[PDB]
Order: C-alpha cells, then structure tokens, then sequence
C-alpha cells in the first residue's frame, strides 16, 4: 500500500541507473505526500532535472533544490515550508531517506540519501523512506562526491516517478 517512486539518475547527462523508494505513506503520511507528488510532478513542479548538490561520501546524498540547484532553495506542495510530522522513525544505516530542514518546522523539498548510520539526527530530521532497489546506485553517486560535498561531475534526476 506504500508508494513506490523511482528516481532515473543521471551523470553529467550519461545514464548511470535507476534507484526506487518505498515511502511510509503509512506512518509519515502528509511527509510521504510531499515527497510523492514532487516525484511525479502532478502539481506541475517537482524533482524532474533538479540535481543532488551536496555528496559527502560516507554520509549522505542531498537533493531536492529544484529552484535553486545550490541547497538555499526549494519548496513543499503545501507551501514555503511545512512542519515536523513525527519522529517515529530511525537514521538506522545505509538507504535512509530523510528530511532536510533549517531548523524546527522548516521542511520544504529537500532530503537526504543516507549511505551511514546517522543516528546524531534522531529526533530532528524526518524519516520518511527507504531505498527499495538500486542501492548500488546510490553508492555510485557516492563516488562523485567530496569531503567538502561539491560533486565533480553533476548527477542529475533525468526522470522520476510512481511505479506503485
């Protein structure tokens, strides 16, 4: 019953391969929502051709900044920002999907891959999915990134979508 939503990447416009999320519509359901529908555009905006500007390679992958391609900008479906749903869920390792915010109740369109246990954003940053297929590919973007978090190549979402 969870949505699945697929994210075709893309390396300075070569195919690097195809990364799916299962969503937990079920526990996060307005976070879920969010996430979902800037998969599938249906709102007319969303993740489409936007990039993943922030790779510290045993961390995280961060994207999300579909306005301003640099991690300043962004925005949810419901607004400029909406609030913490719950922290039910765990940074529990690798393949975590998780919201970035800029302080209590400030989500947007922003999130983050993590590739490590992260377990220092407990209680602060919305769990809200998890690589279901294609992790390999995560950890292969992984390779593109730095200590400092600027990439050297640009990894771009080609396309994304619901596949169920």
């Amino acid at each position: 019953v969870n949505p699945t939503v697929f994210f075709d990447i893309a390396v300075d416009g070569e195919p690097l391969g195809r990364v799916s999320f299962e969503l937990f519509a079920d526990k996060v359901p307005k976070t879920a929502e969010n996430f979902r529908a800037l998969s599938t555009g249906e709102k007319g905006f969303g993740y489409k051709g936007s990039c993943f500007h922030r790779i510290i390679p045993g961390f995280m992958c961060q994207g999300g900044d579909f306005t301003r391609h640099n991690g300043t900008g962004g925005k949810s479906i419901y607004g400029e920002k909406f609030e913490d749903e719950n922290f039910i869920l765990k940074h529990t390792g690798p393949g975590i999907l998780s919201m970035a915010n800029a302080g209590p109740n400030t989500n947007g369109s922003q999130f983050f891959i993590c590739t490590a246990k992260t377990e220092w954003l407990d209680g602060k940053h919305v769990v809200f999915g998890k690589v279901k297929e294609g992790m390999n590919i995560v950890e292969a973007m992984e390779r593109f990134g730095s200590r400092n978090g600027k990439t050297s190549k640009k990894i771009t979402i080609a396309d994304c979508g619901q596949l169920e």
